[PDB]
């Protein structure tokens, strides 16, 4: 249905974040017995592993300078983890999971650790599943993050937008080839990039209120 | 160490070690004069610093997840560390010498930073000098350190062991090479390192109590490792 090599890519990205992210409900979620943030905020620093060893795993990113990996990393991170976040929400249960499987509502969020936010990060991750956006759409979606050429202080961004550009070209026949009917498929697509770039402003704001991983070269 | 692969694997390790923890009495070690444990705490920062170093250039652990890296560093930075210095204790005059060239006499120590571990510091080391352990062997026995299975929350533990395997095999025959007359030592080294366990769990007990309860608590690499 696809270029050979575009399969090549999407099973290569698909992998990586499978590898990165492993799926849920098989090693079960659980629903919490009983204000909570605590768990929360200790998953964080395994995400952020995880995330990393994503782009480990792509090389197109490990072609990059040591430099241009971290720099592209530290301004990608949030925004990948929350893409994963909206990965997981389920929609028959109206929930969001953790890589623990820790399971929990909306509102259960609203009270704990994630504010007037929670409705906003939930619109969102319902927005993709009326898109009907696939492990494979999220996986490359997230390298279209992690690979972007107007983050500040690269080294070389022209290469960064180079090494972008089959990606792009690659989910674009990826999801013409799920979506042959709809023609704005793609454009609503990468325009939930720009409601992530927002949305994940909002979320760091409230992070406030890596080093040894830092330590990579 | 019998196969290629083994005499590669202790070059690579031992060029690890070497690249992280310089020979000594060449900027040669130096007593100074009278207090001391400022000057024991600030050489922390590094030595901590060196052991995460020898991580990042060491085959094999960088092959696992960035987490099980960070576990691992974690849990075994304590003991690699008292492996280096023991490493460093010079058996004529008794002394323990740091980074810098920086060397101590056992009593300095008490009063310095180690107090009541000192005596079991100083006989752990005594004990390798014994068993006449060699740079490599040194090497070896951190990474095996580092790459412990057992380890409290890994993700792979599983192949945190697997990939150990190798290491002990080598540091066997190497073991085998150096001391053809007794067969024991590659067993008698192994169990240096449930002393080091011991050692290790005492050494973090110290730790807390004086970081904390300290005029600086700086500075930021330091800080996650410990904690």
């Amino acid at each position: 249905e696809l270029t050979e090599d575009e399969e090549e890519m999407v099973e290569k990205i698909l992998k990586a974040h499978e590898e990165t992210f492993p799926y849920l409900t098989d090693d079960d979620k659980y629903r919490l017995t009983q204000i909570l943030w605590e768990r929360v905020s200790e998953l964080s620093t395994k995400a952020i592993a995880n995330v990393v060893d994503f782009g480990k795993q792509v090389p197109v990113f490990t072609q990059l300078s040591t430099n241009d990996q971290i720099t592209l990393l530290k301004a990608a991170c949030l925004e990948i983890i929350i893409l994963r976040l909206a990965s997981r929400y389920d929609d028959k249960e109206d929930t969001m999971s953790f890589s623990n499987g820790l399971t929990l509502t909306q509102q259960q969020l609203e009270v704990g650790g994630f504010g007037t936010l929670t409705p906003t990060i939930f619109k969102f991750a319902r927005s993709l599943v009326e898109l009907s956006v696939d492990t494979a759409e999220y996986a490359m979606l997230s390298l279209i993050c992690l690979i972007s050429g107007d983050r500040s202080g690269l080294e070389h961004p022209e290469k960064v937008e180079q090494k972008q550009e089959p990606i792009l070209e690659t989910l674009k026949h990826y999801v013409r080839k799920r979506r042959p009917d709809s023609p704005h498929s793609f454009a609503k697509l990468l325009l939930k990039l720009t409601d992530l770039r927002s949305l994940s402003v909002k979320g760091a704001e409230r992070v406030l209120q890596p080093p040894l991983i830092l330590e990579m070269l």
